[PDB]
């Protein structure tokens, strides 16, 4: 099966899913000074109060917090999107050091692990049929370095012992993803993929400019679950990451100057 070590890493995801070779893969990295400032992008809007989160999940290669999708709670609106889209699940990439993790890069920079928010297009009904669409899904993507712990992350990195193998789920309700976002809402966006297989290219990528801060103990937790089942032998999830993917045919463009 895929995964990230030296054997099915992202250098073989290609043999079972040829599109990682693809025009618009992802991730990709930013390059400040060729991006575009576009005037005529819009702000986002983020509407996550009545968000309402159901569980946390250990898949084998991340850990998912999904949420109640059956009605236009938590939306997202505006930027370079058309349509309303709605927050399906979030989840993290990190490293197994400090320097590394995200999966952007700006200016080769890379970060200690960068949050995915997910967000699907309503007009396509379902989920599945989203993924399908060139316009289906948005991801929301915020760098997170090390300094300052992050009062709102916290609730989430309690309960990871309690799901630290493969397959692993416990109860998550009440979380507030608010407590995620940096100050500012400027951003970059470029038509990309899933960074994971099966590496459909049907998001519209929108990052973040500014990080959050996550302290040395909080990315520390994240560090100490497991790749593998229950009862199997030990891989530490480290290093959940695609490198950066040739830009190709696109061009990144900013909301701001
Ligand atoms: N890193 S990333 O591109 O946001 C994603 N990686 N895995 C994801 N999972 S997911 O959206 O639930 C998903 C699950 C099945 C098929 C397509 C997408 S999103
Ligand atoms: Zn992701």
């Amino acid at each position: 099966h895929w995964g990230y070590g030296k054997h099915n890493g992202p250098e073989h995801w290609h043999k079972d899913f040829p599109i990682a070779k693809g025009e618009r893969q992802s991730p990709v990295d930013i390059d400040t000074h060729t991006a575009k400032y576009d005037p005529s992008l819009k702000p986002l809007s983020v509407s996550y109060d009545q968000a309402t989160s159901l569980r946390i999940l250990n898949n084998g290669h991340a850990f998912n917090v999904e949420f109640d999708d059956s009605q236009d709670k938590a939306v997202l609106k505006g930027g370079p999107l058309d349509g309303t889209y709605r927050l399906i699940q979030f989840h993290f990439h990190w490293g197994s050091l400090d320097g590394q993790g995200s999966e952007h890069t700006v200016d080769k920079k890379k970060y200690a692990a960068e949050l995915h928010l997910v967000h699907w297009n309503t007009k396509y009904g379902d989920f599945g049929k989203a993924v399908q669409q060139p316009d289906g899904l948005a991801v929301l993507g915020i760098f997170l370095k090390v300094g300052s712990a992050k009062p709102g992350l916290q609730k989430v990195v309690d309960v990871l012992d309690s799901i630290k193998t493969k397959g692993k789920s416990a109860d998550f309700t009440n979380f507030d993803p608010r407590g995620l976002l940096p100050e500012s809402l400027d951003y970059w966006t470029y038509p990309g993929s899933l960074t994971t297989p099966p590496l459909l290219e049907c998001v519209t990528w929108i990052v973040l400019k500014e990080p959050i801060s996550v302290s040395s103990e909080q990315v520390l937790k994240f560090r100490k679950l497991n790749f593998n089942g229950e009862g199997e032998p030990e891989e530490l999830m480290v290093d959940n990451w695609r490198p950066a993917q040739p830009l190709k045919n696109r061009q990144i463009k900013a909301s701001f100057k």
